[PDB]
């Protein structure tokens, strides 16, 4: 199931699932053009992690949960993943899911271990410490990959109203996870995903699967 | 508040609200290129009605309810409007709203008289009797106008999954109103619009406003 393509700059080899095959030669061509600009500075995540989410299948995904880019520091290549459960966003996502499910004891949360969910970063890197600082480099790669994801998923969930302003599927644009005074709005946005899936005759997400105990 | 532009073919003069001003000179340029092809055959609606929805303001609209094109016959220029309440789609929309609201006695329904709703046809005409038969002519006009609507509304509601396959806002793609065995799915799709609006801190739609007694 796993394929690989050579590129001219680090990480030099991109591995990917069968499902991503239709976009890869355009991706290679796009990445070769812009890589030098991306590798000039220290990035989150590291270059060897940029494309790690391409190993994930798409034909079994119903929901894309999408942020604008990785954490300014300590990105792993897996969107929202925080191994020591310290990043504000994934903590706030975990809180919402706790209130939506009744699960209160947990040590962590990961969106990447939930059946039918692909967590996604629209831009695949940032300059270390600076949010959206690599928007111009990922531009066309970002369109290409997002376009391909929305061919598989039934619901696209974007996080951050001001974050997304950049270029025909069911879509909710919610608040950033770390946004203030919108706890109720945040909680019930997650809840509407499963409603929209049922009305689309798809199976709901078991969001509790995300918890780490 | 009302403006006008001259075009080279019928209807010769397009009137429009202030809100549409940013798209009009591109529209004029697009319409002049393709009009002869549109006017060759008998159309629904008639040419003098094509652009009638441009008289409607946008800054007070929260929801766009969008179909692919006008009724194959008897289109009025107002999407979904059926003066004698005979068209299957608007009857089915009225039924859904009846079940969602409890209102049972009515003689008609119109989406164009509801505060905060703009009913829309993605393509502004069809050849008399043939659905989507003018898709190629409206193409770029359709993108232009839909793009401009989604700058104002908070929720885009498209009707017909297969109907829409043609090219970042909250969007539900529901079934065609005349689709079978999906009465529940249709009813509760309309209900989720108001939920999404509240979570976006916008006022809900009073869908009962649509009823004609």
């Amino acid at each position: 199931h796993m394929n690989s393509v050579t590129v001219s700059h680090a990480p030099y080899t991109i591995t990917y699932h069968d499902d991503w095959e239709p976009v890869m030669s355009q991706l290679v061509e796009f990445y070769n053009e812009v890589a030098s600009w991306l590798l000039r500075d220290e990035t989150s995540p590291i270059p060897d992690k940029f494309f790690i989410q391409l190993k994930q299948p798409l034909r079994n995904k119903r929901v894309c949960v999408c942020g604008i880019d990785p954490y300014p520091k300590d990105g792993t290549g897996v969107p929202f993943e925080s191994p020591n459960f310290t990043k504000k966003s994934i903590k706030e996502i975990a809180s919402s899911i706790s209130r939506l499910t009744g699960v209160i004891d947990y040590k962590g949360y990961n969106l990447n271990i939930i059946d039918g969910v692909i967590p996604w970063n629209y831009y695949l890197s940032c300059k270390l410490g600076e949010t959206k600082s690599h928007a111009i480099y990922w531009d066309k790669i970002s369109k290409l990959l997002l376009q391909h994801i929305t061919k598989h998923v039934s619901v696209l969930y974007c996080l951050g109203k001001t974050d997304f302003s950049n270029i025909p599927v069911t879509t909710i644009v919610g608040y950033h996870p770390a946004a203030r005074d919108v706890q109720f709005e945040k909680d019930r946005s997650f809840e509407i995903i499963n409603v929209l899936l049922e009305l689309d005759n798809k199976a709901p997400i078991n969001w509790a699967q995300g918890f780490i105990y």
